[PDB]
């Protein structure tokens, strides 16, 4: 491989023990070590406070002070350095305190500058039976922070694997809680969910766990999974939702969507409604809505050569404007010129009218 992180984190470790400070990797760096995976992120936990750690190294970014994190760049990587805490955010003096607040057993471990793996709570038997097990009293983790609820639903996607019994009737105890969680932190873990793998078993538990019961409009993601493929982008996961029952994106307008992104599933959903495509639809719809719109109905063409071969791509190549039409007609500006601008731009994406400014006046002042 060719990873920096977990070499640039072990640095920053060091840095942090030479000037007398605790430093330790924690969170998933730990897990995908032992998983044998490459880290996505690497965290280091230290008893170093924040202000301490921005005096060790050159460049760090503050934004998290608040919350006891720096984030230290160093090798050209970002290592977040977080004090030990607790979050609710308290700042406690031990390692041990950190890790016993921590949401699962598998993410709850700890290793140092010499490879040694700190695992108070069993992490290392979790992870080799793949099981996803709350630290401690579940209950008490579920309570801190509902959200962490649906994080087991992730992970156990994401990782292939379970979900402890006990904790899993915990999330069913305590599913009412998620209503307090920003729709916004909801959102971003279904995305992922989403896109990951065996994402038909997220969703069995997710409605096994009664989440579907209380998430907003919780009972519509209890659809058939089984013809879902994900492409990579979680909008599609959306739509698929959508499509499958037969809703529109206003269903669904709880999650707080992005203009595009809600722009995106309105306009697949037309394609879907729409019987019959044609040059003027593969003019009008992106590629990326047409290749949605493709997928979530079986079909497999091949779009974006279609929409490539036809006579012009947008508006803007067209060889006439509103303002040629009110020299031709002798009439004054009004909406009138985006009906008759439309008419000219169906006959040229039809390939029937030349793209030809004295070709188009020729039509123009026949037609009006
Ligand atoms: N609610 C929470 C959120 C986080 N944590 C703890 O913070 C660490 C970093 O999570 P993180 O959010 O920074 C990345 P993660 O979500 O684990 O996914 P990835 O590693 O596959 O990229 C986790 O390992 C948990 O121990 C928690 O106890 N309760």
């Amino acid at each position: 491989d060719d990873d920096d992180k977990m070499n640039t984190a072990i640095k920053v470790i060091h840095t942090l023990k030479a000037a007398g400070f605790e430093a330790y990797i924690v969170g998933g760096a730990v897990r995908d070590l032992l998983l044998g995976k490459t880290p996505h992120d690497v965290d280091v936990a230290s008893s170093a406070l924040p202000q301490q750690v921005k005096v060790l190294f050159d460049r760090t970014v503050d934004t998290g002070i608040d919350h006891g994190t720096v984030l230290v760049l160093l090798d050209g990587e970002g290592i977040e350095v977080t004090t030990f805490r607790t979050e609710s955010v308290e700042f406690v003096l031990s390692l041990e305190e950190d890790l016993r607040r921590r949401d699962f057993t598998i993410n709850a471990m700890a290793m140092t500058e010499d490879l040694k793996i700190i695992d108070p709570f069993g992490g290392k038997e979790d992870l080799k039976n793949k099981v996803i097990r709350a630290v401690g009293d579940p209950d008490e983790r579920f309570e801190e922070d509902a959200l962490r609820m649906l994080r087991a639903i992730r992970f156990s996607g994401q990782l292939d694997f379970i979900i402890d019994m006990k904790t899993l009737l915990s999330i069913r105890r305590h599913a009412r809680l998620i209503r307090f969680i920003a729709v916004e932190r909801l959102k971003s873990e279904i995305d992922k969910i989403f896109v990951n793998p065996s994402m038909q078993k997220s969703m069995a538990y997710l409605k096994d766990s009664v989440l579907t019961r209380f998430l907003p409009v919780g009972g519509l993601f209890e659809v058939d999974w089984i013809t879902y493929h994900t492409d990579g982008n979680p909008t599609y996961g959306w739509l698929y939702l959508l499509h499958q029952q037969k809703r529109q994106f206003t269903d669904i307008k709880d999650y707080r969507f992005s203009n595009e992104e809600k722009r995106l599933i309105e306009k697949s959903l037309e394609l879907t409604a729409l019987n019959t495509w044609d040059q003027w639809t593969f003019y009008k719809y992106t590629l990326k809505q047409l290749e949605m719109a493709s997928r979530v109905t079986g079909k497999k063409k091949d779009l974006a050569a279609i929409k490539r071969q036809l006579p012009i791509q947008s508006r803007s190549e067209l060889a006439v404007d509103g303002w040629d039409l009110i020299e031709w007609s002798g009439a004054k500006s009004g909406p009138w010129l985006k009906v008759w601008i439309e008419k000219i731009e169906r006959l040229i994406v039809y390939g029937i009218l030349k793209n030809d400014k004295e070709l188009i006046k020729d039509w123009f002042e026949d037609e009006y």
